[PDB]
């Protein structure tokens, strides 16, 4: 599913991501924009052989199981395929664990490089939330 901007903001809010660990909704929408362009089915293969999955490009080295990332963990206790669903529940619940792991949203390098320090509220501007 490719979400609309406000549609995704609303779904993220419904799932308790808004201001989670102090990160406003615009931060999460911005991260999703640059990680996946709001496409739940986004996948990307990393140089180390791991893969990133879903709207927030969650990585199989630590967070989910895909059966083909040697030496990896599955800390969200989910198949990586669950992160591709039209229902963002699994991605959100896993993101909550990731952002609580110590480095906040810096875990998403694209958030650090493209969202951090910017006017992230622009991502939810106009949205009925
Ligand atoms: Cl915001
Ligand atoms: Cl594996
Ligand atoms: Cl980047």
């Amino acid at each position: 599913k490719v979400f609309g901007r406000c549609e995704l903001a609303a779904a993220m809010k419904r799932h308790g991501l808004d201001n989670y660990r102090g990160y406003s909704l615009g931060n999460w929408v911005c991260a999703a924009k640059f990680e996946s362009n709001f496409n739940t089915q986004a996948t990307n293969r990393n140089t180390d052989g791991s893969t990133d999955y879903g709207i927030l490009q969650i990585n199989s080295r630590w967070w989910c199981n895909d059966g083909r990332t040697p030496g990896s963990r599955n800390l969200c206790n989910i198949p990586c395929s669950a992160l591709l669903s039209s229902d963002i529940t699994a991605s959100v619940n896993c993101a909550k664990k990731i952002v609580s792991d110590g480095n906040g949203m810096n875990a998403w390098v694209a958030w650090r490089n493209r969202c951090k320090g910017t006017d992230v509220q622009a991502w939810i501007r106009g949205c009925r939330l």
